[PDB]
């Protein structure tokens, strides 16, 4: 029962959930959602093994090299983790919506290379429960081949302070399945890749006033032959790869926007939680509360079915 450490690390993520619009916004709170302590004891009531924290640590650091964190907000994620790790939740934090860095990677990339000098730096100490993320959904300017490029510098400036983490790799193109087979991997025994599932696109993000153009309501996910046939098509794909490349996978999100209707979203989440158990995919659905939110705040209960979609549980 030699087992593979990264195979192992990867199970304790088990079914996790993201915090979302909250550090990942430019202030937090600006977009509706502030973490607050309780949160993490309510997730872990509920069942969940991890809570994955998405940061915008790109606007909070100083103009000058080597672009210092903000000692406010490190001190702000510092809690927070702290807090996370208090309930026993197993606690992945990235890089998040570093809009620079999609548009010019070969001037930012050196600015996410210093920012996670800091974090790793900061966070070197702290129990092997937090797990580390480089960048979010690399996508536009930071194409496979820059981010191919990009992420082992990051990797090698983490590895001199914290060096057997785990630090989890996205797939690049906003992590869609597909482009798993675009990702070059590093010989490093404690990395996790990781994707995003949100196919059918015009069914989990139908009304979403942020895309353009913006698609239309009243688009159904039923749990046909058919549409189970799809998402099992893209996830044998990602296992596939996976498995020829010695890696772990987590699904970092999944998540259909509310403006969809409830049975198909509560059919949709089962199935992918469903096939991403069966390919034992670990996975953190997209997202707490807010838009795709799985727990009603004015409430304070949790969104049923729909969280037992999520969780299996």
């Amino acid at each position: 029962v030699d087992k593979s450490s990264a195979f192992e690390y990867n199970k304790m993520i088990g079914h996790g959930i993201n915090m979302g619009n909250a550090l990942e916004a430019p202030v937090e709170g600006s977009w509706g959602v502030y973490i607050e302590d309780e949160y993490f004891k309510i997730i872990k009531e509920r069942g969940f093994d991890s809570v994955r924290i998405p940061i915008r640590w790109s606007a909070h650091i100083s103009e000058k090299y080597p672009y210092e964190i903000d000692k406010f907000f490190l001190d702000r994620v510092k809690h927070v983790v702290d807090v996370a790790l208090k309930n026993d939740l197993v606690v992945i934090i990235n890089c998040h919506h570093f809009e620079e860095l999609y548009q010019a990677p070969d001037k930012y990339g050196p600015v996410l290379v210093e920012i996670w000098k800091q974090v790793a730096q900061a966070f070197k100490d702290y129990p092997d429960k937090l797990f580390f993320e480089i960048f979010n959904e690399p996508a536009q300017n930071l194409t496979p081949t820059k981010w191919n490029e990009l992420y082992p510098k990051v990797l090698g400036e983490i590895r001199k302070t914290n060096p057997s983490r785990i630090v989890i790799i996205d797939v690049p193109n906003w992590s869609n399945y597909s482009y798993v087979r675009e990702l070059k991997l590093v010989d490093d025994k404690n990395i996790i890749v990781s994707f995003h599932y949100y196919e059918p696109f015009n069914f989990t993000h139908q009304g979403a006033e942020w895309v353009s153009p913006t698609l239309p309501i009243g688009v159904k996910w039923e749990g046909k032959d058919w549409e189970v046939e799809q998402i099992r098509n893209h996830f044998k794909y990602v296992s596939e790869w996976a498995k020829k490349n010695n890696v772990p996978i987590f699904l970092g999100e999944f998540g259909a926007y509310s403006k969809a209707d409830m049975e198909s979203r509560v059919k949709w989440t089962k199935t992918v939680r469903r096939i991403a158990e069966e390919f034992g995919f670990s996975l953190a659905y997209w997202e707490f509360c807010a838009g795709f939110g799985l727990y009603d705040r004015w409430t304070k209960t949790w969104i049923e079915p729909l969280t037992t979609s999520a969780l299996g549980k």
